[PDB]
């Protein structure tokens, strides 16, 4: 038999820790030689594994890199001018490495050039409300100020727009311990946690959902068009760049002014977590200086496209995708990602070989420049988004597979809840004492429902990853999932060797999954859900699982709103349009099912296929988001405070958030209105696409 | 047999005359209760004739309507404050209406309050030509100025956009006899010309697609949240009034300053046609003074919407709409149109009764409030857009059947063109000296095509009538087709007795098509296209006839360009991308073809028919043209200079126009080069569309 079970049992864990080997060994970062041979190499191993078409997309779009023979780095400076201590200027490389070279230093991709020189300001994580703290309740000034804040809670991007809107003149981000240092195990190489030296890099966009900054909204291809870097989209204005807890310390220890306002702004190094501006009195003097010289560079970059050609609807594409490019080995993100996916490639090739094909088309992506902006997924998207609107049915991510070994974390669509909850039930659970119990159970039992008894959690998406232009702005149902820990708080802070040099195959091997089970646990996940969403003859979607959490969601929004009672009554702010709309979806979407449920006819089976593929389409304004053209999904979007996170009816949060600090109320609560009507609107539009059709 | 000549036998000239009777008795002006109660009526008989359903779709829509007690109008005044001189308060009512109630009065809709008074300036037919030769070669300042300015040529909206940016501070259209009066004819009741009280009515928005102006995106339905009217898409700065020929010639006779600059700026009157500003040496203290007191109000609307359901594919829509509302009775606009609809759901449902289905589901459409910018055609496409661009296969429209008794003419999307050529060689010409010869044949002798010969003339979609939405919107294939005049010059003019008192019944039946049979003949055009639309297995669109066009609008935008031939060598601007683009559609589009001239399976047919059915939708930018975007399709738009014409690669064209006066060269050949690479990305894509799916 060519079934789900045969597929699954094709997948071995000792392939995928062959893959993961194999990718790790040098940097791979986007626009290198290095990481065109890989595509090159997947591309070719692809072919071999039995895929109908495998070809490169190639892009010419913005990336950054430090200068070589100019480097990056902060000082302390004293009276006279001069530098009396100085960051460091590269990561102490793994044991064993000391030798690679190309390691990209420790840099924020996409700051611009600068040498400010400045009073501190500690800002805790650079949170909105953090800065809200800090200058509506301690008083502080940021203007003028350089900032110093912590990594960890919010994508650091937000951080840096929110010190650009206080009027810093630059950045200084850091590791905390607090935050990347689990007690009790040790540093690198001796266990998993970060070292003093180590450094986090990433870029700090503002992520806007463009892709390449010079040309929004089309493939950066050989005749485009690109924007100056002024008009450029999402690049921040003032310079930026991260260093490790050794540095940090010696950049906090003298800091003055006023005391942290309460424990959540310290963290565990020993100092006072003071929020100043500039240092303690015999030090008033000295100030800190950035000196930052990265160049933002046009440069080519590859995505590998695989083809799988379905048997019976060729025009309709499931999407397994992930990215390849790394900040340096990638042993975690992406290549614990991208050898799952080379082991599911191989394993559907071998259904194939033997005759096998998919009812639906798959397509397998490695991305490139992921960690530029999402540049090669949005890029390629762009280039064939008509294709994709009206032939795609479902994406599924592939970054990064373990962050932790406790259990499972998904992040999807509603329309995927039933599906997810139905595979895990039928695979085995890879954990200590869970022994031939399913996924389903130890994923349920350590990670519960907020919401429902005998049910897991699973997320919103909102972007940081290549799903985003295929959820938030073309309307695709997506999901992710992956391996984690049991660390709440810190859910959007990465484990603690994220993006540093620490991040390689020894890390993964030695500390994380030994036997490579819960890769081969993440493998099933996605390669299942690719499988069920390629091969069954009804799309698997539950149209009422969207209903229960519209409710949820319409709920939660009002719920916001009715904070403010004597403006609602004042502005006559209704949500009773958006309540009806929900149960007019809920009631059809009750009636579909039925019919679903109910009718060997083709045309009825793809008419009500195509309902089911199209009603997340449904959930797209082609007008977007207000001033966000690429985020046009209603129902979702990255939040606005923190781009990891995704945020439930978008446009009216956002017109809620902070209303009671807008100085034209009447303007405020119109658009909190505006925003109610285009929500009843859409999710009654997409109820409708549920009906009869004529 | 039900197959087509079934369907066009049943057609008959006598059920059109009988219902264009009974449509055109009584005025039916939209948001009035008489246009109701034929709404209603309509959707009685389309049940009794055997549609499925038969709804009404309201929205609450702006309109715009003279006061009652307060009347426009306009006089010369005197030194002292007299009007000498009032312009006339309604039309002379035609022979035996003389006691209808609820004429409405000549005014042009949507147009501001005030009473401007000052000088003259006489504009010609206020097009972007015309005020270039006043400002930039007479060097006549219109700052300040009423001006006046005959109707024809372009949209009557165009020339009161043109004289807001000349500064003018009111305008007033007239009637010239050159334009609206045929020599050798009688004037009505005695014919069909103009007589020197009949006055043009319409509305002078600036259009921009967007539908009412106080809801642009979505529906106006219940809740709808309204723009403010100062945020109101398209209404007019300066007030403006129409009138007849004989208050023209009281307003002209008197005009001093320059003499006409050419005879092209004369019309037939007998007065010099001085530009102005104001009056010669005796009279030159005499102003002008206009009284407008119209007053926009938010209007129930309401469109009659039938539906046929497929019996194979009920999933696709065919969409067969024309307006019902009219200024006054309506004789040619729209009743003749809507008297031919009404006997096509005559028809369609007599073959229902004897069980009989089409093989796609057909919708037949009486759209209100056409006349005040398309709103009803308009909201209920923003309504039903999910549905419509996932499902929609064209739409054909049906206003007035009749301009004229020569010969037809077709404006469609190059998808149509075969379908077009071929139906109208299966059809009786009706023309005297064409007996027992096609219609094709006549059509094609009379109307030769300019590129080739043996083929009839088929002209671009723009705006002015309901099919914009679906087409420059939403990228639904769209045609349309009546039958006209032979008078080239005036085919943005309208007929003579546009818009006016006296289209009635008896000046269709005694001077346009006493017969019917040009009525019947159009009447087999758009229902012929309905049913091969609605029935043929494989969608009646030939993709290659769009890679002909192609490269015709290209070699002409090349053209325009390379009238700068040291501006393009400056800042390199090349339409290599372009052309490459459009022969690449020409070779994949010829592949397509054949593959789809050589597949029983109704997966690759349904599949190569979603290729044929989203090919228009791929022409479609996401984005919009600039600063315009409703108009979204990236081949055609309306003309920015005259919304009734089509341009084609609008953003090109718009980009080159007027370019060697713009400030900045630099920057306005950037964005010439930027249209280019938008131009050519979309036709590669829209070609990708066609390959092979996987
Ligand atoms: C959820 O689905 C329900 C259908 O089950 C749908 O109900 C619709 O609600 C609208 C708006 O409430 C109804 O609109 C009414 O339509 C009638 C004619 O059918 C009009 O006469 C009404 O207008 C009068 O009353 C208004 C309200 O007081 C006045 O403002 C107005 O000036 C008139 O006096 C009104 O337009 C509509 O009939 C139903 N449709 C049904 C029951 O089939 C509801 O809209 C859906 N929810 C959403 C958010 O879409
Ligand atoms: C019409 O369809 C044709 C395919 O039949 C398609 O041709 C494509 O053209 C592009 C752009 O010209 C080609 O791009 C090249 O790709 C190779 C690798 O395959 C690159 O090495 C090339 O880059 C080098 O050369 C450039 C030009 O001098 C330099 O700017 C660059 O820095 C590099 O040195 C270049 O990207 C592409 O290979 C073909 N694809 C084919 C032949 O299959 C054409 O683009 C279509 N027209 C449109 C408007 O889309
Ligand atoms: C996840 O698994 C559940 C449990 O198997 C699936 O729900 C089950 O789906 C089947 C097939 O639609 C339902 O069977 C139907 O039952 C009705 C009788 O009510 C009958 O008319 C049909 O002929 C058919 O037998 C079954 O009731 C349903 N069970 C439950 C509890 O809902 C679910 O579809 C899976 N989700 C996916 C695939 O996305
Ligand atoms: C308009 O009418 C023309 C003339 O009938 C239609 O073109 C004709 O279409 C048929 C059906 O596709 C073609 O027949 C095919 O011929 C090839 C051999 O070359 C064969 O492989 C197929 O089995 C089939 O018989 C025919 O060649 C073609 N004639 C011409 C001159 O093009 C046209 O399709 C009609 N347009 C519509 C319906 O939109
Ligand atoms: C901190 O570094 C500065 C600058 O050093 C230069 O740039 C670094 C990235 C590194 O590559 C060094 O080798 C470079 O010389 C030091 O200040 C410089 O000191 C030298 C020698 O005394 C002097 O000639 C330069 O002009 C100084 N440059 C300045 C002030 O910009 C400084 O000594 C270092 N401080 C400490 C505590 O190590
Ligand atoms: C031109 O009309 C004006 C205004 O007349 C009024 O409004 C018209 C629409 C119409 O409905 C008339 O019946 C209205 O009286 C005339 O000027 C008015 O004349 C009357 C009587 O002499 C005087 O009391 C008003 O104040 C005038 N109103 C003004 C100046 O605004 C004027 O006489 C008419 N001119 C001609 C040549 O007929
Ligand atoms: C944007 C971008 C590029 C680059 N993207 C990432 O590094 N993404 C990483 C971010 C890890 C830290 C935050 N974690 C999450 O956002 C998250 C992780 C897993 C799941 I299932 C749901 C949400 C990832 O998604 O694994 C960056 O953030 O610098
Ligand atoms: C917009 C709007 C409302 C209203 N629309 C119209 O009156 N439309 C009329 C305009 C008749 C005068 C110009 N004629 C054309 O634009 C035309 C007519 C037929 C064909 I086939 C192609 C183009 C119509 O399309 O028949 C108006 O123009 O005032
Ligand atoms: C990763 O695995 C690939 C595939 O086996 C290795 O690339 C091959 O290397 C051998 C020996 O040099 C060559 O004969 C092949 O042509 C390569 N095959 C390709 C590129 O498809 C690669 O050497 C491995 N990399 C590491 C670091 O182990
Ligand atoms: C237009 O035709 C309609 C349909 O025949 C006429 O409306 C009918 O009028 C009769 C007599 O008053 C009534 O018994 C019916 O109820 C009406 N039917 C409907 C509305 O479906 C209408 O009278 C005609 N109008 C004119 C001006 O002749
Ligand atoms: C990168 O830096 C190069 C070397 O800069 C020089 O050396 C450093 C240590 C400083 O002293 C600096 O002032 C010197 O100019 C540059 O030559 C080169 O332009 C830079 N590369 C870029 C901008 O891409
Ligand atoms: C419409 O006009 C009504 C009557 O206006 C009065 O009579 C005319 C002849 C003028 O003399 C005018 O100045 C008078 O006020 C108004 O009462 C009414 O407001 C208007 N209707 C509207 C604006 O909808
Ligand atoms: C903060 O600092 C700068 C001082 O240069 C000043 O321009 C700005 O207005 C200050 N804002 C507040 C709120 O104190
Ligand atoms: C793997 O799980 C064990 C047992 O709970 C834990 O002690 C270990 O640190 C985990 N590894 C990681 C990286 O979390
Ligand atoms: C036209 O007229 C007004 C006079 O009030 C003036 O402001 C405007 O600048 C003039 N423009 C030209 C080009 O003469
Ligand atoms: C109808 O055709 C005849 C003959 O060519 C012409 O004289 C007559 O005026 C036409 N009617 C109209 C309204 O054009
Ligand atoms: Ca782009
Ligand atoms: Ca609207
Ligand atoms: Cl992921
Ligand atoms: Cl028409
Ligand atoms: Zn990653
Ligand atoms: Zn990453
Ligand atoms: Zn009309
Ligand atoms: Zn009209």
């Amino acid at each position: 038999k060519h079934n789900m079970k045969a597929f699954l049992d094709e997948l071995k864990a000792e392939n995928i820790k062959k893959f993961l080997y194999n990718f790790t060994q040098i940097p791979h970062l986007a626009g290198t030689e290095q990481n065109f041979q890989l595509a090159k190499q997947i591309q070719s191993q692809w072919k071999e594994f039995g895929l109908d078409s495998v070809e490169l997309a190639h892009y010419d779009v913005l990336l950054s890199y430090p200068n070589k023979t100019h480097p990056n780095y902060i000082s302390i400076i004293n009276e006279d001018g001069n530098e009396i201590f100085n960051t460091s200027l590269f990561e102490p490389p793994p044991p064993g490495y000391e030798n690679v070279s190309d390691i990209v230093p420790p840099f924020s991709a996409f700051s611009p050039q600068g040498m400010p020189e400045g009073d501190l300001v500690y800002v805790n994580y650079a949170r909105t409300e953090d800065f809200f703290k800090l200058e509506r309740d301690m008083k502080i000034n940021c203007s003028g100020k350089i900032v110093i804040a912590r990594y960890g809670k919010v994508f650091r991007g937000n951080k840096v727009k929110n010190a650009q809107l206080a009027g810093a003149k630059g950045v200084i981000l850091y590791s905390d311990p607090a935050d990347y240092f689990a007690p009790g195990v040790k540093s690198y190489p001796d266990g998993w946690n970060l070292p003093g030296g180590g450094v986090q890099r990433g870029n700090i966009l503002n992520l806007n959902g463009a892709g390449d900054p010079l040309t929004p909204g089309y493939p950066a291809n050989e005749y485009a068009y690109r924007r100056g870097i002024a008009e450029a989209v999402g690049l921040p204005s003032i310079p930026v760049h991260p260093i490790g807890y050794y540095d940090a310390q010696k950049l906090l220890e003298k800091m003055g002014g006023s005391a942290p306002p309460d424990s959540s702004w310290r963290g565990s190094l020993k100092v006072p977590y003071n929020v100043g501006p500039g240092f303690t009195g015999n030090f008033s003097t000295q100030k800190v200086k950035m000196h930052i010289h990265s160049t933002n560079e046009v440069t080519r970059i590859y995505n590998v496209i695989g083809t799988l050609r379905g048997a019976v609807e060729p025009d309709r594409y499931v999407i397994l995708g992930g990215h390849r490019d790394s900040w340096v080995f990638g042993g975690i993100d992406p290549q614990s990602g991208a050898a799952v996916v080379h082991e599911i490639v191989r394993s559907f090739g071998t259904l194939k070989k033997e005759g096998w094909r998919p009812r639906r088309t798959i397509l397998f992506a490695s991305w490139d420049a992921e960690e530029f902006g999402l540049l090669g997924s949005t890029e390629w998207a762009e280039e064939n988004s008509r294709l994709l609107q009206e032939r795609g049915v479902a994406y599924i991510n592939a970054d990064s597979s373990i962050e932790g070994n406790y259990t499972l974390r998904v992040d999807c669509t509603p329309l995927m809840y039933s599906l997810v909850h139905n595979l895990t039930k039928e695979l085995k659970s890879p954990d200590e004492g869970f022994e031939g119990k399913s996924l389903y159970e130890s994923w349920t039992k350590k990670s519960p429902s907020p919401e429902f008894s005998g049910m897991p959690r699973i997320s919103k998406l909102g972007s940081g990853n290549d799903f985003e232009v295929f959820f938030q702005r073309l309307g695709i149902a997506s999901g992710r999932a992956r391996y984690t820990k049991n660390w709440e708080t810190n859910k959007f802070s990465g484990y603690p060797l994220y993006h540093s040099v620490y991040e390689t195959y020894e890390l993964v091997e030695k500390f994380y999954d030994p036997m490579f089970k819960y890769h081969l646990t993440v493998a099933q996940v996605r390669g299942g859900m690719v499988f069920e969403l390629a091969n069954s003859i009804v799309l698997p979607f539950d149209c009422r699982d969207y209903a229960v959490v519209l409710r949820k969601y319409a709920d939660k929004i009002y719920s916001i709103s009715m904070k403010h009672p004597q403006e609602m009554k004042t502005y006559s702010v209704s949500f009773d349009s958006l309540f009806s709309a929900v149960k007019n979806f809920t009631e059809i979407a009750s009636k579909f099912s039925e019919r679903l449920q109910d009718f060997s006819n083709p045309i009825v089976l793809r008419m009500m296929n195509d309902q089911l593929m199209f009603l997340e389409r449904a959930f797209i304004d082609p007008l977007g988001l207000p001033d966000r053209p690429f985020y046009r999904h209603v129902i979702y979007a990255p939040s606005s405070h923190n781009k990891y996170a995704g945020e439930s009816f978008p446009g009216i949060y956002d017109a809620l958030f902070d209303i009671e600090s807008k100085v034209d109320p009447s303007k405020a609560w119109g658009e909190v209105k505006r925003q109610i009507y285009v929500a009843a609107f859409t999710v009654q539009a997409a109820a409708e696409t549920l009906s009869e059709v004529a």
